[PDB]
């Protein structure tokens, strides 16, 4: 609830661009065509949003930024 809401304003605002190019099922690289440093760049400002352990190795190996969301309700 205030997760995926909180995450979609940082990717959103973030790599969201015009607020759209958010996408779970998307690499948030060539699907939104997105930097992969803004891309878990996002995911870690998300870390410190819910408190989370999310390393750089954990947006990019994720299987994509939503299991990043979907790894923050794990933790609630």
């Amino acid at each position: 609830a205030d997760t995926l809401e909180r995450v979609t304003k940082i990717i959103v605002d973030r790599l969201g661009v015009d607020e759209a190019d958010v996408k779970l099922e998307a690499s948030f690289k060539e699907d939104l065509g997105a930097d992969s440093l803004d891309v878990v760049e996002l995911v870690m400002e998300l870390e410190d949003e819910f408190d989370m352990e999310i390393s750089d190795e954990d947006a990019e190996k994720i299987a994509t930024v939503g299991d990043a969301v979907n790894y923050i309700q794990n933790q609630q």
